[PDB]
């Protein structure tokens, strides 16, 4: 069974994610993503947009179910992280979200 804050973790600090609303719907819009995930309390523009835009190039979105303050903790960050995209998994088994 996947455990997602164990993959996460593993795609950071083996793999390529990229944090931020506004660079992960800059990654979908290049195609440059295997898969964005989204703060359950991210603002909906970010969330529609970011959905908009990965699903029209074939990016799946993951939404966390917990909050972008939590999503920073988890990443080891001081501020939240509403949204990040994975690049590259790495060593992580992330994509089967």
């Amino acid at each position: 069974s996947v455990d997602f804050a164990f993959e996460l973790r593993k795609a950071q600090d083996t793999g390529k994610i990229v944090m931020g609303a506004r660079k992960s719907i800059q990654y979908a819009k290049m195609g440059g993503a295997k898969l964005i995930i989204v703060a359950r309390n991210a603002r909906p523009d970010i969330k529609e947009d970011i959905e908009y835009y990965a699903r029209l190039s074939g990016i799946p979105v993951y939404e966390f179910e917990g909050t972008s303050v939590e999503l920073g903790t988890l990443l080891g960050r001081p501020h939240t992280v509403s949204a990040l995209a994975v690049v590259d998994p790495g060593e992580s088994r992330i994509l089967a979200l």
